[PDB]
């Protein structure tokens, strides 16, 4: 009915209402809770491909609703007028247009209710690119370097999000093909390793498929694959100088810049679909800037990652024949030691994890201070190191999905029909 | 009728069919996950009609265990239960039924990532206690028996089930040993800020404290709804563990020390509707749980500052990680020590590579493993450890262990 939330490390209490403005499943029943699954419901608001007026027409009803409350009308001569231009439109064409307010709000909307995102706090900072016009791959490769220019902004990193035109009817798809705008390729070897990036290495392929000449590093900067009105994707390099790199370093340890190791500087989703009022926007990259442990924990020491950690305890000294030595918690301290020192030093934005997630338990204060909620996944708020040395471990959290909201999307190489 | 579980660090895929026999609520609803929420009256006691149906759940359950379902002796037993409920409106577990119960109370225990032990669990069936003297004894002898010199050996201690509520065993400690803590009128506080409050109610009951910050708490121990009674475990059976570090000479002047033995005295055992109210059970120490949770939570010991100036951290700036780093030499240590002493003690690798193994097997031969993501991850290196990666269906099967309120809040003092 109503659900308290409570932190033990503070004893802090906080009541939960916005809960009850949930439409979606979350996957979990009464008898089986599924808060560990990377993707546990398929429930989505609108049936497969181009639906009826009974269909769409509700949910755009909710979202222009949601949006005149916002601002303090609702039933205005303005929000009723624009139900009706709504409904004609819906009715002459099958879908319906934004007015560029609401897919501001929209936009900004979605990431505040991104439960798995620990940097919300900023949410209503973000900066919108309507990119609706776009008609082709070489548009999009236009408008995709201009957002990467102006969110990296020379090191002071600025939120961004690029927002690409709707699904029409499913074959007429904009898409990034790129998981993210920057991502480094990886190699298959013949002596069956890998060098580079091991979770790239199928896009890689498909970008060699498609005429893409690897220059076989380490750190090689994969071009865009572009898809435009569902036609063929279409490769381009990404200009280097729009690329901002942090070669990595360590405050102490002058052996580590010899590791030869770099990461980029500007972490750029591009693989989601956003939702607003029934439409569904299957291009619209977005960036922030990084918390350090998303590279010095999972990109350099996931297993099928970079897998640094034996590098760098050997040139620290550690005995490596036992777990209980620790030398891979040892180690993975001292790499994100360096990932924080080398991008502080560049004067590039960072923020570590006892910082974010700090601002997390305010922005959960300041939500349900105004909002009546703050839906929030543990599983994933929660760093991947130290977890109990920070707030968030000890922070109790209710999860639930409200719109408009950020959806996974199959990747098009499954789906696509080539031509 | 099917579920699947992956893990995204190897790709392997498993299907989970045994969370159809679950029955009781997880807490989270159909709109919303309360996955990690940590707790989603005495006169609750079952009925007659309560108690038919999850007494013959529980037989049917035993007999299949062991490939005699339907069978004469199954319809006899069940039969008999029937009739000693419609007596008594209770009835009494088999000794076979007492230990097939608690193993798979443990078995079903989602939050354990030590489950791959739960077969090799000792026993000890204690339901002929009447007062606190024989709970006193019997739990001295389950200590001595599960410390075995260092060689650490799992067990269980079963009092008598509650009856009408007004007759509970409890122990009132949270564990078996703990150490003393004590609020000074600076507001600082010596020993384990965690228990302040349990050795407050112990002072009260007579206990002369040392005050010192390693005492170990006085047993206070109720026997059928009686006030509790304060026992001093004998010091020759308490081992302990002097904390000293392999590389750094000054630790051991830190002059920190943990006890061997983790034994859970707080919770209720429910084994077909029976509710055993007071059943300690013990095992041994993943390191994080003393090096991460023990010594470094800001609610506990919190010693990070003090390694971390002895280190000559930068303690300025967070970004510094000197939390981290100070954090990984603290459980570097406790493991250290614990290994030289030969005292049973587990990493946070080691442990969770085992549950890996040990949730593969589950899904092999029982067709799933109820698992709380949340409490198996451990509270250091969580991704570079194997179940960071796994994905886990958390649902509830009885026989049980259940949380119940603190018996200071509940007792009706005599
Ligand atoms: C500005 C600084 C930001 C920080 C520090 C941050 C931090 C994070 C982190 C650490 C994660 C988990 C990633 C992982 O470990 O795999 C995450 C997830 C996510 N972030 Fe943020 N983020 C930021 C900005 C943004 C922005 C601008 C958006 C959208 C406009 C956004 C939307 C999301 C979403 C939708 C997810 C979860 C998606 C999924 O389920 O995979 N974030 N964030
Ligand atoms: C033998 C070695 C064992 C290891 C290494 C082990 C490890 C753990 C750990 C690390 C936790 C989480 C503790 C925390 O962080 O608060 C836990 C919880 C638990 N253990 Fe085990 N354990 C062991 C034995 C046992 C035994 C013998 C039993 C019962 C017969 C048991 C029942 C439980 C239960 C019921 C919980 C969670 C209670 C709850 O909060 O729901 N464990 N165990
Ligand atoms: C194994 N991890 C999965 C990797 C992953 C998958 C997603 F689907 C995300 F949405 C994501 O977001 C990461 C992120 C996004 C932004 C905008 C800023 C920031 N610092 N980090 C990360
Ligand atoms: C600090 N978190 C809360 C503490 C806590 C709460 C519980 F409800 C437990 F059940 C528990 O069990 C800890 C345990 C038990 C056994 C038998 C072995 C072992 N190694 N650890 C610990
Ligand atoms: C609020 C949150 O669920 C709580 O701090 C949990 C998190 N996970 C845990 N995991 C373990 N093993 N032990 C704990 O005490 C906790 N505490
Ligand atoms: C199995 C598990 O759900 C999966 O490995 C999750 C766990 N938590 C995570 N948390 C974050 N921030 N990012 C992740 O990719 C994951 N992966
Ligand atoms: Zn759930």
């Amino acid at each position: 009915r109503f659900l308290k939330v409570k932190n033990w490390e503070t004893e802090v209490v906080l009541t939960d209402t916005l809960h009850l403005k949930s439409t979606l499943e979350t996957g979990c029943t009464e008898y089986i809770c599924m808060g560990s699954i990377m993707h546990p419901s398929q429930h989505a608001r609108r049936p497969e491909d181009v639906a009826t007026k009974d269909q769409l027409f509700p949910l755009a009803k909710e979202f222009i609703d949601q949006y005149y409350s916002s601002i303090k009308r609702f039933g205005s001569k303005a929000h009723m007028e624009r139900l009706e231009e709504v409904n004609k439109e819906i009715d002459t064409t099958s879908t319906y247009q934004l007015k560029d307010t609401e897919l501001i709000y929209g936009a900004k909307h979605a990431w505040r209710n991104a439960s798995r995102c620990v940097g919300r706090i900023q949410w209503s900072k973000l900066q919108v690119f309507d990119a609706r016009d776009c008609t082709t791959a070489h548009g999009m490769f236009n408008y995709i370097c201009n957002h990467v220019k102006y969110a990296t902004n020379k090191g002071n990193l600025r939120s961004a999000i690029t927002i690409f035109p709707q699904r029409t009817d499913g074959k007429h798809d904009f898409r990034v093909w790129n998981s993210q705008l920057i991502r480094y390729a990886g190699y298959k070897q013949p002596d069956g390793s890998t060098l580079g990036d091991p979770a790239n290495v199928q896009f890689t392929e498909i970008c060699i498929q498609q005429g893409w000449k690897p220059p076989r590093g380490r750190f090689d900067v994969l071009p865009l694959l572009l898809q435009a009105n569902g036609n063929d994707p279409e490769l381009f390099q990404i200009p280097p100088e729009l690329v901002l790199e942090v070669p990595i370093r360590h405050p102490k340890f002058e052996w580590f810049k010899d590791l030869g190791l770099k990461w980029y500087g500007l972490p750029a989703v591009s693989n989601m679909l956003l939702e607003i009022g029934g439409l569904e926007f299957s291009a619209c990259p977005f960036s922030g800037w990084y918390m350090g442990t998303e590279i010095g924990v999972r990109d350099y020491c996931d297993n099928s990652r970079y897998n640094i950690l034996e590098e760098v305890a050997k040139k620290m000294n550690l005995d490596m024949r036992k777990t209980s030595s620790l030398w891979k918690d040892q180690a993975l301290v001292e790499i994100n030691i360096a990932v924080l020192y080398s991008f502080q030093s560049d004067k590039v934005t960072i923020v570590d994890h006892h910082s974010a997630t700090e601002s997390f338990i305010k922005h959960m204060e300041n939500e349900y201070r105004c909002r009546g909620g703050c839906p929030a996944d543990w599983v994933w708020i929660v760093p991947p190191m130290s977890g109990s040395i920070t707030p968030v471990f000890h922070q109790e959290m209710l999860n639930y999905r409200l719109t408009p909201s950020f959806e996974y999307q199959p990747d098009p190489w499954n789906t696509h029909v080539w031509k």
